[PDB]
DNA sequence: TATCAACTGTGGCCGTGGTC
DNA sequence: GACCACGGCCAC
């Protein structure tokens, strides 16, 4: 199994490393034959000896062309002949390719941005994380020594904890009395302990959360103070700190560094992403938080060492946990990307969708176009029309069915041959025409991303078959996590199309895709009402919710299946519209906010408050109670019997604070906010004190009892100590609980007034 | 100098704090 | 007091 590629120089020259896991044993493969080359498109041929002659200079050594080689290559389909210019070494690209560029008979160069090892990957056909080798994994976490003003990592490390099958021990350098605990006499020998803890377990995954931007760069200042060569990799190379845009990522040579807190925030929406919040959402137990002031008043006074100690371990087992249960799933996305988990499990959905469309182009000679620069990224910031939203026919409804497309926009792609190089191609036989926008298709060759998709479609739907007649358990989950793989890239096409940074960027093809979409979900509106008779209630984009009004649950759910035998006759190639549920009934509140219950009492909620961040749970939680007694039990004056109680209990200061936090997301540098709302006024109060504030930042506040702005009387639930505070009630009952839930029972006819318990 | 110069789409409702 | 831009984060 192929864990990683990169490379190091020697004699000058660039050696590829392949670091390998084969049969419980690592290795490391070598190729010192692999060129770094780019393309270049040239007015004349008889052009290249003057651009075979161009060089540069790179730390005191001349960068020259190697060697050239004139290739036939497909650019959206049609045929081109370029130059393939090979250099010596990767870094000689930097060094020259803006030259190359610039020179007059250079039209553009072309694949000058693909990092080597990556490079080599794609053209040697080499895919990572295949097979069914099992990986060794192993999670640590630290526990630092914290004072509010100083300089980060100017206190010592207290405690590193780690976890694998083995179970969690924790190393420090004061006496605990705790089985798991392992006592050093100091810091230094408590770093060179888990250093040799690594090295004798050698671990092919490392698994931290946040591990990116704190652990390591922790470790690595006070290794620096200590000196201490901290020798991670399996090569006896240090932990490799690099700058990716705002964020810091840190690789470990020869192993996986998976740090869990990216991968977790693409998969699963929380309202914080507190390892204690993450945990208890994926496992369904608590983890209590210890803070970083007890941690340093236990470390300075001696005194409840073993909870902190007990808090650390948890750190490690919980950690490690996480990393079972979300391993796997990417290391089978890293596979179908055909990158490597270090950096898939780093990347945005953009990224993965570019880096397969790389290697699919290089195994069918097509050349990849540019990113786009300065300018032309410019010209991409013009939007288009996107999906139909119907207004609802607002309020409680019964006996209602939701029917919606199968990936509608993967099957118009698919099936109107979407993509810029089918995109008005002069001279075929067939087209597709896409509605309003006006752009033809043509039908005669699959274009290069619809035939990708189809491909990835239809591997999906096998997997699925082979998944069901399969006796092998471990094979089973191995596809389950593939086809789960599939599904996420299949859907990421579209959005692809409209990113302005995209290399396959068509505004075009998008503006179809959605253009189509609502011709088809507008049509098959219009059919259910004028030929079946039924109310459609609301519809979004791709699926409309629907009744008959004086009718029976039964009539509904029949009626709905033959008008789906009629429409699913009328639509063509891959579209396909479904039976997606019955619900007994639904309350729609606004486009994009409702809730339904079926049959079985669940109910699903949508928009409403209830699940968003940036409502506290109070407000949540009784807008949940609300909806239940209207959806479940029909019971109107039981809802306000609700609100009035929760009002009553907070003006009484009976509601416990921990339901009174609001979060909300930093989103850039605090410099660049024009506007100034309370979680921004929190944030700047933070960095003025000794914290970092990051886009990605979640600010968790509470309102303290006061008038004016919000902002001048938020505070970081962090700090609430209620000898200390005093939250501000009636913004709980005014600013959170009575508009969550008036919103609703607007409906009805009940004011805010008919809401608010009375003195 | 040892690596991609950066984090997909549009449609929609809402709270805050500012202006007029 | 009426209005609105900014910014939050949802649905698809
Ligand atoms: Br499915
Ligand atoms: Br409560």
């Amino acid at each position: 199994m192929i864990l990683d590629t990169d490379y190091i120089t020697e004699d000058g020259k660039p050696v590829i490393r392949i670091f390998k896991k084969e049969n419980g044993e690592f290795k490391i493969e070598y190729d010192r034959t692999f060129e770094p080359y780019f393309y270049a498109l040239l007015k004349d041929d008889s052009a290249i000896e003057e651009v075979k002659k161009i060089t540069a200079e790179r730390h005191g050594t001349v960068v020259t062309v190697k060697r050239v080689e004139k290739v036939q290559k497909k650019f959206l389909g049609r045929p081109v002949e370029v130059w393939k210019l090979y250099f010596t070494h990767p870094q000689d690209v930097p060094a020259i390719r803006d030259k190359i560029r610039e020179h007059p008979a250079v039209i553009d160069i072309y694949e000058y941005d693909i990092p080597f090892a990556k490079r080599y990957l794609i053209d040697k056909g080499l895919v990572p994380m295949e097979g069914d080798e099992e990986l060794k994994m192993l999670a640590f976490a630290i526990a630092t020594l914290y004072h509010e003003g100083e300089e980060f990592a100017e206190g010592p490390i207290l405690m590193i904890s780690y976890a694998d099958e083995e179970g969690a021990r924790v190393i420090t350098w004061k006496n605990v009395d705790l089985p798991y605990v392992d006592v050093v006499s100091t810091e230094r020998e408590m770093i060179k302990r888990f250093l040799r803890v690594v090295k004798e377990k050698d671990p092919d995954v490392l698994i931290t959360y946040n591990g990116d931007n704190f652990d390591f760069a922790y470790l690595k200042k006070r290794c620096e103070k200590l000196g201490i060569n901290f020798a991670l990799g399996r090569d006896g190379s240090e932990p490799k700190i690099q700058r990716m845009g705002d964020r810091f990522a840190v690789e470990v040579k020869g192993r996986i560094h998976f740090d869990l807190y990216p991968v977790i925030r693409r998969t699963i929406n929380l309202p914080t992403y507190t390892l204690e919040a993450v945990y208890e959402a994926v496992f369904g137990q608590p983890k209590e938080k210890v803070y970083a002031e007890e941690i340093t008043t236990a470390w300075e006074t001696g005194e409840n060492l073993e909870r902190v100690a007990r808090y650390s371990m948890e750190d490690a087992k919980v950690t490690y946990e996480l990393g079972k249960e979300f391993l796997p799933m990417e290391a089978q996305l890293s596979r179908l990307i055909g990158q490597s988990l270090w950096d898939v499990s780093r990347s945005s959905t953009g990224n993965l969708v570019e880096w397969f469309l790389l290697r699919k182009a290089y195994e069918r000679n097509e050349l990849a176009p540019n990113k786009p620069d300065e300018k032309e990224l410019a010209r991409r910031r013009q939007s288009y029309e996107g999906g139909y939203v119907k207004e609802p026919e607002r309020g409680l409804w019964e006996n209602i069915v939701y029917l919606d497309f199968r990936s509608l926009y993967p099957s118009i792609i698919i099936t109107h041959n979407v993509s810029p190089d089918t995109l008005n191609r002069e001279g075929c036989k067939e087209y597709d025409v896409a509605p309003q926008v006006g752009h033809r298709f043509c039908k005669d060759f699959p274009g290069f991303i619809p035939s990708l998709l189809g491909d990835l479609l239809e591997e999906r739907q096998k997997i699925k078959k082979k998944m069901k007649a399969t006796i092998d358990p471990i094979e089973r989950k191995l596809l389950d996590y593939r086809q789960r793989a599939i599904k996420i890239l299949a859907n990421s096409y579209y959005g692809y199309y409209g990113y302005a940074r995209a290399r396959w960027y068509c505004k075009e093809c998008a503006e179809s895709v959605t253009a189509w979409g609502r011709e088809y979900i507008t049509m098959t509106i219009k059919e259910i009402e004028e030929k079946y008779g039924f109310k459609v209630i609301y519809s979004d984009t791709d699926g409309f919710f629907a009744t008959i009004p004086g009718a029976d649950a039964e009539t509904v759910k029949k009626k709905a299946m033959e008008f789906l035998k009629y429409i699913n006759a009328k639509l063509p190639g891959a579209l396909e519209l479904e039976y997606e549920g019955f619900y007994k009934r639904g309350f729609f509140v606004t486009k994009k906010k409702y809730a339904v219950i079926d049959e079985e009492g669940k109910i699903t909620t949508r928009g409403l408050e209830i699940v968003r961040r940036d409502w506290s749970e109070i407000a949540k939680e009784t807008q949940a109670r609300v909806l239940e007694a209207l959806l479940k039990d029909g019971d109107v004056e039981k809802a306000v019997r609700i609100v009035k109680e929760v009002t009553e209990k907070l003006s009484k200061y009976e509601v416990p604070p921990e339901k009174l936090v609001i979060h909300e997301q930093i989103t850039r540098d605090l410099k660049d906010y024009k506007a100034t709302g309370p979680h921004v006024a929190v944030a700047k109060r933070l960095a003025a004190r000794g914290v970092k504030i990051r886009p990605g930042t979640v600010i968790s506040y509470i309102v303290l009892k006061g008038s004016g702005r919000i902002g001048d009387r938020a505070i970081p639930f962090d700090e609430f100590d209620p000898t200390k505070h005093k939250y501000d009630a009636e913004y709980y009952i005014e600013n959170q609980v009575l508009p969550a839930v008036e919103r609703i029972l607007r409906a009805f006819g009940y004011r805010k007034e008919d809401l608010r318990y009375q003195k």
